[PDB]
RNA sequence: CGCGGCCCGAGGCGGCGGGGGCGACGGGCGGAACUUAAGCAUAUCAGUACGCCCCGGAGGAGAAACCAACCGGGAUUCCCCGUAGCGGCGAGCGACGCGGGAGGAGCCCGCCCCGAAGGCGCGCUGUGGGGCGCACCGCCGCGAGGGGGCCCGAGGGCCCCGCCCGAGAGGGUGCAAGCCCCGUACGGCGGGCGGCGAGUAGCGCUGCUUGAGCGUGCAGCGCGAAGGGAGGCGCGGCCCUUCCAAGGCUAAAUACGCCCCGGGACCGAUAGCGGACCAAGUAGCGCGAGCGAACGGUGAAAAGGACGCCCUGCGGCCGCUCAAAAGACCUGAACCCGGCCGGCCGCCGGCCCGCCGGCCCCGUCUCGAAACACGGACCGAGGAGCCACGCGCCGCGGCGAGCCCGAGGGAGCCCCCGCGGCGGAGCGAGCGCGAGACGCCCCGGGCCCGCCAUGCCCCUGCGGGCGUGCGCGGGCCGAGCCGCGGCGCGUGGGCCCGAAAGGCGGUGAUCUAUGCCCGGCGAGGGCGAGGCCGGGCGAAAGCCUGGUGGAGGCCCGCCGCGGUGCUGACGCGCAGAUCGCUCGUCGGAGCCGGGCAUGGGGGCGAAAGACUCAUCGAACCGCCUGGUAGCUGGUUGCCUCCGAAAUGUCUCCCAGGACAGCCGCCGCCCCGCAGUUGCGGCCCGUAGAGCGCUGGCCGGCGGGAGCGGGG
RNA sequence: CCGCAGAGGCCCCGGGGGCGAAGGCGGCGCGCAGGCCCCGCCGGACCGGCCUCUGGUGCAGAUCUCGGCAGCAGUAGCCGCUACUCCGCGCCCCGGAGGACUGAGGGGGAGACGGGUUCCGCGGCGCCUGCAUCUGGCCGCGGGUGACUCGGGCCUAAGCGGCGGGUGAAGACCGGGAAGGGGCGUGCCCGCCCGUCGAACGGGGAGCCGGCGGAGACUCCGGCAGGCGCGGCCCCCGCGGAGACGCCCGCCCCCCGGCGACGCGCACGGGGACCGCGGCGGGCGGCGCCCCGGCCCGCGAACGCCCCGCAGCCCCCGGACGCCUUGCGCGGAGAGGGGGGCCCGGGGGCGGACCCCGCGCGUCCCCGGCCGCCCCUGAAAAGCCGGGGGGCGCCGGCCGCGCGCCGUACCGACCGCAGCAGGACUCCGGGGUCAGCAGCCUCUAGCGCGGGAGCGAACGCGGCUCAGGGAAGUCGGCAAGCCGGCUCCGUAACCUCGGGAAAAGGAGUGGCUCUGACGGCCGGGUCAGAACUGGAACGGACGCGGGGAUCCCGACUGUUUACUAGAAACACAGCGUCGCGAGGGCCGCACCCGGCGCUGGCGCGACGUGAUUUCUGCCCAGUGCCACGACCGUCACCGUGAAGCGAUCCGCCGAAGCCCUGGUAAACGGCGGGAGUAACUAUGACUCUCUUAAGGUAGCCAAAUGCCUCGUCGGGCAAUUUCCGACGUGCAUGAAUGGACCAACGAGGAUCCCACUGUCCCGAGCCGCGCCUCCGCGAGCCUCCAGCCUCGGGAACGGGCGAGGGCCGGCCAGCGGGGCAAGAAGACCCUUUUGAGCUUGACUCCAGCCCGGGCCUGUGGGGCGGGGGCCGCCGCCGCCCCGCUCACCCGGUCGCGCGGGGACCCGCCCGGGCGGGGAGUUCG
């Protein structure tokens, strides 16, 4: 046979992320000396839209602590942000929804969004839109804090991570059908070559596992193993059960 | 927080080095497959092709941690000579020592002693010096000797008579030249003590490699030392014989293309190099890597064509130069053709010559070809069992218990000298033992040697002698060595041409597939969604009606973009995919241009195994490669003498082979034969015949002990 | 033995030769033959008998190689793109006259790419210009491309390269963690880190008119302007307004900004150009009759100054149910009103330059303010400018100079072997008819293309008409025909309520003469009505749906086998399952390193089904997958104990895996037989019996799926192997390998009805081109030889052979019975110890991944188990656990005021397991 889809989506080539007319990279604010005693206080410039993504971006400016003039940044915004209002990152940031504060003084069942999941590393754990985190509880003794992802699994994370208040802008946006073929072309054109999709068992063998027949169908079972070499792993990937159970 | 030394680093300046090129030879790495095994996987091809790196006129190797087992040799290289072994123990593969030659050459550093005596801006983290005690090339030149006559366009021709010679090698000149010219032969000049190399040697596990076999050499990882290494079967112990690794240098004898010189039983223009021609790796072909032709000749001398006459010009005639037009050119065949002149159907035979008689188209495979089996329009030229090595047998020559141009050396292609080797004794796994008795020749017996087994005797004793018994090879008064020729087989492209494939290294996204960036484009109509305004009804909620508005992978339709049907035209085309009508779509998952990205068992795919430059169920270019073929086609003069088989056994054998049979040639010897009848002895169970045996099968008539049916 | 080429010898005064060698042509003789010899003619310089030696040594064939050449044959052919004629002069060149065509998406006028001199003048016909040629993109000889303002050179996009270094046997490939530059002017100050690579369409400082040559022009000349620099002379550090703001011009550094700079769309408004109508001036044509009715011309740039400029945005007074668009929209966060400011690719006036006058619909281009749309939001940089703070100081006017390098002719003359009906990007776009940039005719401009004449057979290609009938033709209504514009009337079942729908089906339409309606302080078309009148005619050419009733498949728009398949195949929205929380998952990759990822579960990746409606039954025995289930048995190296001279051998120890215990079917898949039985018969609600993991549920059916089979019954027909409705123990239906149903849609498969017709009964007539005859030009394929039949025998179907019957010789137009006609070493079938693609529970293996030990690799503490009761020595052996930081690793940061892990992981060596993802090979 040939090399399969899979195997060539991982050289790169024509299966690249589109990032022409691209903002950045959205990320929280850098942690420093100045929001390490007090608070930094920041304005909300523009409220705008990233191709590809689905929340929307906030640009906020911050004065400079290390010279003069001023530093621009890019978060992910939360919903209910408003162009002009002032914010506030540090570990004296008061309690309301565009502020930065570590996760130790914020009091259990708040709701974050762009939580970073060792400290100082800029946020990356509830960035799509309409997602959040909950905070759970605190343990004093060992300096650490148990959260619950959108998920639903729980995790402990040092007190020392920040987050921010609120949960992702844009949320709903799953709940309307696409409903035409050409709306789908659109929305992955924003994103990346992956569509549309193929059947493997209306390809011929030499390019799928899947592939021959007199009748279309599956020769065996679909469920393979872990430990399946890369031109094997598809179908079912180590599956625990299959079919529509029904109950938890 | 400052600044001096040492150490470790940074920027600049000066002077010196490096890099790239070379179809051979040389060194170091990486590393195939075709092919053979009648299949194939270990093996082989092959430590090859090819890729990468690096010198030189040579390179590399090299002065024992060597061979050996001897009445020993003694660094490296090169030539002559020849079997241990490895191996689906198959096919295949394969060294070295001893011996004879060419050439010949030896040494250093570290460690140890002194310590700046040194190459002095460096260097004690070591420069410099030492062992300490006993005892063929090139350049330049000169260079002899014939006339007369005849006849030719010109003689180097014919006849007669001469000369030169350290020169009668050759080339030129109007026809065969020692003496017509240049050259050829004969010259000159220049050039006792101290001290011996550690992440090493070795070992365990793993991979490659070798003839190296319980390891030939290398390597990775782990462990890791003091006297050590080797002696072609491992381990432990004790001896003997030999050498001193883990640092370095070295001439000679040897190999070889381009380029220059010489020679040849070589080719002679479809040959010889692809390339003999004032322009060839040229013209031309391909996006590219690459591919790659054809074409020689007037005559001694261009003397390369006078004059004249016709012609509207184009041209023609007549003649001129020359030995000759040999006139763009030597000679000038065949096929095919025009004129004039003679005939009427091919071949063989007879004849007073058109009558009579006979005659299917060759080559090939085949039981069988005129075949409706294949190849062949015609002509010319080319066109296919050669060579090397090995093995068997035959003939001839020389010498003969011997024989022998090895390499090489003597300045003599042909002369002189010149080792192994083979033969001379076999058998046996091996320790080992070891032949006489006869004979024109041949065959056969009989004895003897070795292997195996036995009986008796005895010294020096699992040792000697004498005898006996089967089988296998050898022997009994040596026949070989070298060379030349032939026949057959094997290994090499292997008589010539012919696969579907496999491998190594490179070149392509102008077409086409997908994606990204920058640009551009879409006549005219139909339908009439949300939102909004007026009027009416209603207790309220709400509803009814007219207008406005301008949504949509909506509809009709032009250019565009596609490609349904006629299964129309064309189908030696306009065209290696076109033309005409008819048809699908036409604001969108639309269409078009340029730039850029993805590369071959890879890419790309709204998926047809589609597309990737007329090439895709694995592109193209060159090379391995003249790849292999038990299979199809072809394989070139005459006469004479002999003359088959299409069967038996085995075979991954059934379209092929080996052994036997049939046949040819070459012989040799001298010993009665026969595909026949007659006479004498013995053997066989077939035709026919039959129903005694083994089976089968119609009835008739008698006896009834016993049994049954029925009266 | 004959012959060929070459070597060593002989050839009696030293072989034969211009008194004529080799070779060629014709003719005798000799030899069984292979061959040899002699004679005549041609030719013009070499040749060879005998002996010994040597070899690339003798041709009819190989779908042989290279060269030449025949018949066929004066044959096939010179059919697209409407068309030429008279005279000078010749069908083709030039001129005049006539007649036509392309028809503004041009056979027009110009560029990009590609070509490379094809361009121009003069001359010419040897080649080519498939006929000719006096012509030419052909041949010869001379010429021809001018830039401060146009493009390139600069910028950056998608990308490419470089980078102390890293890796690999190399070639090479990969790359942020590295003491990485300037200024002013000599001393100080500032500063983490690439590119004068990549766009003759994107960005960009600035050009217009007139004229001149033979071939060049935004380039030359004349005129009039712009931009950017340099040098002299004079030469200034801000005022007005109530405000929006105005007016006369400062630079350098740090920071904050702007311009450059950006989607699509139906409409609405403005400007320009084009177009048309009327008037006045100038010129022309025709004129049988009319004609102030026909045609042509009447021009004004860049740039400078002054006025005007709707909508939009802003300022002042003051304090509201008003203002206003086609649509909207706005107002106490300040409307209306009155009075002002700013921008506006534009217009007017005066200059440039001694300007005929008015009016209007439409077309194209550009601009404007709104509104609508997106799970789609519609580039960047050079360069230029402004503001704040700080530091500095003429900065403008006049006058002079200057502006380097490269492209530049021409062409669909380009690619397809060609001067090939193919392919090949863009710009400008008149009149009439009309909805129209459609079809048809045409002004401007261009131009008569592989040649002509005759004739008017068959037959073909492209067209036309046809009595009566009307699908009877045929596999099949294939082909052709019918319908069609606009206005009015009228439109069913069904339906996802949006459709169906142009459903179906009717009627009207010309010309002329009139009437009314709709604006403005002249104009315009449109809509409606009436009389009259033409062969019972009017969308009069052109352009332009035939309709209906049903079944099957797919929901729909979309895509596909370039060159035989456009579909029911693929895609699709929707539905469902599975994996993963970053120290992760999946994939690339020889190594170093990468992609998803500028990402974070409303995400990313892997699969199946395939809109809506209604549903989705039972089975975990088999195979597969999964257990932070369990360590029962087995299962490595290493380690450790016993024995041994040693090599070694025997025990223990026991990671993953398997085994064991469970879960899982929208995982792969699977889902039964035999008897008896109800008051006629028949059937069987019911009973018995064997048996599975479970025994096919809801549905559906002789279906695109039923062998028997043309099943049986009903409908439709005169008559039906077709079609529809039912029936069902269904060879072998059936539930996301999805079941059933379905409105809309379809160049999809099928049956019937209306209308229509040469499809047919059954053919006839006609038009143009070819054919045919002529002048000019002029091939391919094929070919053992030949070319009349019947029978026989024969490789079993003869042109030839045996026996009979016929036939002078030579040609033409046609034709398709033969020549087993041609085109290709059968692709079907078999064999060969010949392949390749694909599969797997074939056999032998490899990457990759998982698991264990050792090295890397430090510094401390502790627990357990082994060397009647222990106590062990504190040194012996194993396994295990908990700290610390210094190795090692990861993150943040411009190292401006700091984190996380940790002696584990990773890497390397050896060992075990999984492993059609991949490789090689076999398949008597
Ligand atoms: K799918
Ligand atoms: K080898
Ligand atoms: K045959
Ligand atoms: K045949
Ligand atoms: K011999
Ligand atoms: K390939
Ligand atoms: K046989
Ligand atoms: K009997
Ligand atoms: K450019
Ligand atoms: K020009
Ligand atoms: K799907
Ligand atoms: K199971
Ligand atoms: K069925
Ligand atoms: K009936
Ligand atoms: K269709
Ligand atoms: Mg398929
Ligand atoms: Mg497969
Ligand atoms: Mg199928
Ligand atoms: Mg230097
Ligand atoms: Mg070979
Ligand atoms: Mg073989
Ligand atoms: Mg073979
Ligand atoms: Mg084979
Ligand atoms: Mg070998
Ligand atoms: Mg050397
Ligand atoms: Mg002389
Ligand atoms: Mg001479
Ligand atoms: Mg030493
Ligand atoms: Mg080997
Ligand atoms: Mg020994
Ligand atoms: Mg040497
Ligand atoms: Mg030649
Ligand atoms: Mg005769
Ligand atoms: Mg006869
Ligand atoms: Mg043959
Ligand atoms: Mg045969
Ligand atoms: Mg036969
Ligand atoms: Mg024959
Ligand atoms: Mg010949
Ligand atoms: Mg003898
Ligand atoms: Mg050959
Ligand atoms: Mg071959
Ligand atoms: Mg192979
Ligand atoms: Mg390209
Ligand atoms: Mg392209
Ligand atoms: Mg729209
Ligand atoms: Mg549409
Ligand atoms: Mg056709
Ligand atoms: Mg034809
Ligand atoms: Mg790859
Ligand atoms: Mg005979
Ligand atoms: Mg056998
Ligand atoms: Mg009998
Ligand atoms: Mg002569
Ligand atoms: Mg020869
Ligand atoms: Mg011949
Ligand atoms: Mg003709
Ligand atoms: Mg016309
Ligand atoms: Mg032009
Ligand atoms: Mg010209
Ligand atoms: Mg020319
Ligand atoms: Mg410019
Ligand atoms: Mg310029
Ligand atoms: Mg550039
Ligand atoms: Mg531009
Ligand atoms: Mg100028
Ligand atoms: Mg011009
Ligand atoms: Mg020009
Ligand atoms: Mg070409
Ligand atoms: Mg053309
Ligand atoms: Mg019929
Ligand atoms: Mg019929
Ligand atoms: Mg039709
Ligand atoms: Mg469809
Ligand atoms: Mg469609
Ligand atoms: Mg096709
Ligand atoms: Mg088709
Ligand atoms: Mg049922
Ligand atoms: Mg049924
Ligand atoms: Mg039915
Ligand atoms: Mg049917
Ligand atoms: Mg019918
Ligand atoms: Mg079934
Ligand atoms: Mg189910
Ligand atoms: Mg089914
Ligand atoms: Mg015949
Ligand atoms: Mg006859
Ligand atoms: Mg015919
Ligand atoms: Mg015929
Ligand atoms: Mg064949
Ligand atoms: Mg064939
Ligand atoms: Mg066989
Ligand atoms: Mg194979
Ligand atoms: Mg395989
Ligand atoms: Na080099
Ligand atoms: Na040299
Ligand atoms: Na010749
Ligand atoms: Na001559
Ligand atoms: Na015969
Ligand atoms: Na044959
Ligand atoms: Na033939
Ligand atoms: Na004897
Ligand atoms: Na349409
Ligand atoms: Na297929
Ligand atoms: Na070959
Ligand atoms: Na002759
Ligand atoms: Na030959
Ligand atoms: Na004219
Ligand atoms: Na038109
Ligand atoms: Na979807
Ligand atoms: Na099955
Ligand atoms: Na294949």
């Amino acid at each position: 046979g040939r090399r399969i889809r899979v195997q060539r989506k991982g050289a790169g080539s024509v299966f690249r992320a589109h990032v022409a007319r691209r903002l950045g990279a959205a990320k929280l604010r850098a942690n420093d000396f100045a929001e390490r005693t007090g608070s930094v206080r920041g304005v909300v410039k523009a409220i705008l839209h990233d191709r590809g993504r689905g929340a929307p971006l906030a640009r906020v400016q911050f004065p400079n602590m290390r010279g003069e003039g001023r530093v621009n940044e890019l978060f992910i915004a939360p919903e209910g942000m408003y162009t002009g209002q002032e914010v506030f990152s540090g570990n004296k940031a008061t309690l309301h929804i565009g502020n930065i504060l570590p996760v130790g003084n914020i009091p259990e069942g708040t709701y974050v969004c762009n939580v970073e999941e060792k400290p100082m590393d800029r946020g990356c754990l509830a960035r799509a839109s309409g997602t959040y985190c909950l905070v759970v509880a605190h343990n004093m003794e060992t300096n650490k804090t148990r959260i619950r992802l959108p998920s639903g699994q729980k995790k402990l994370i040092s007190s020392k991570a920040r987050a921010m208040i609120g949960l992702v802008a844009g949320g709903g946006r799953t709940d309307k059908p696409l409903l035409k073929a050409g709306n789908a072309y659109h929305k992955y054109k924003a994103k990346r070559n992956c569509w549309p999709v193929v059947r493997g068992v209306a390809m011929n063998p030499v390019d799928h596992p899947h592939g021959g027949g007199n009748h279309q169908h599956i020769g065996v079972s679909s469920c393979v193993p872990r430990n399946a070499v890369p031109g094997q792993k598809v179908g079912l990937i180590a599956a625990r059960r299959t079919g529509c159970s029904g109950g938890k």
